[PDB]
């Protein structure tokens, strides 16, 4: 069991819901807590399907561009991080939220951050 | 266009096929680190970019296993596709390897990728 | 409020003078509090921050040598001091050590740290 | 090697001196010909790096106030110096706003930027 399919939270009111296929895909859909269609994204991404079995995580990262048919921001997230498990699962990430600029702009093209993702609200 | 066969400034290899629902898919073969042949990547991009001069947002993910090795780790690579007469790819990328709770302060390494066309070999 | 000892998430010690021109200086170390493991730090900032409720911009840097040890490395911090009840300093770092030409490309780790007044 | 002015692409200048003691003290113009342009800088950098081809690690942070201008945010570098004929300073950096608390998810910045010896 890879315990990474299934619901997950962030502190910001964040939900995103992905099924970890057994090839190392990840697939599924980032949203707002709210639910409306739209906030929500497709994501798609990759994790380590064979990870180490001395207790370090399972390593995976995903992308979700910030367009659907309703907005667009003319921006992408990517998240890497790792996932672990236990009664207590969390997923821990550091991002990068890059928008679409003019040469000019380009310097300022790029957020940094990190997130935590629980399986509890 | 995004679609083609594109190389970094280390000699590594990203063929991507870029897809109309904003779906990006391939492989990366990587001329640096714990790495042996080619590897699956998906990512998204922004499929209806702004028409003042902007770039095209994107990015995508690797994790580094295969049928030859395994690294126990992902990238992340963020960045927007720059059209003309040299098109490029500029990037920044986060690199997370699978490490345990006391370990995981040093999990993660950031850099930044520039990709075009052409093979600077 | 930015003078005074502050500890980050990992017990790590940040004792730090703030000037009145914007200069940081002080002094970094670990939880163990042997004088092996203390280093000089310097940084600036923001000296007249908006009234508007927002925190105060601020960096500062440790090269990771003193006269026991050399790492042959350098961490910045950068982030903002948060006044009040609690008061905070969140921080983005990244530490970059000296490499070959050929290594430069796994030459720098990024993290987070968040600082605190009180020990964790 | 460290001592003397720099340039990176986009048309900014620093003028550094290396200490003895691994100080890093200096000024950085934002702009070429604008005196109001003109900020304080302090780092640190590794006064004893490793003689077999591996660069020096280094650091250093501006706040972005002056005496005309306050943008409330501050810039943290932090690279490696690499000698010879070609000399550069390969940095990543870090760019941190002051925020409200709802505002801090999109504080800081980051980028890359290298600097030479000759004007590009």
């Amino acid at each position: 069991e890879a315990g990474i399919t299934g619901t997950w939270y962030n502190q910001l009111g964040s939900t995103f819901i992905v099924t970890a296929g057994a090839d190392g895909a990840l697939t599924g859909t980032y949203e707002s807590a709210v639910g409306n269609a739209e906030s929500r994204y497709v994501l798609t991404g990759r994790y380590d399907s064979a990870p180490a079995t001395d207790g370090s995580g399972t390593a995976l990262g995903w992308t979700v561009a910030w367009k659907n048919n309703y907005r667009n921001a003319h921006s992408a997230t990517t998240w890497s991080g790792q996932y672990v498990g236990g009664a207590e699962a969390r997923i821990n990430t550091q991002w990068l939220l890059t928008s679409g600029t003019t040469e000019a702009n380009a310097w300022k093209s790029t957020l940094v951050g990190h997130d935590t993702f629980t399986k509890v609200k």
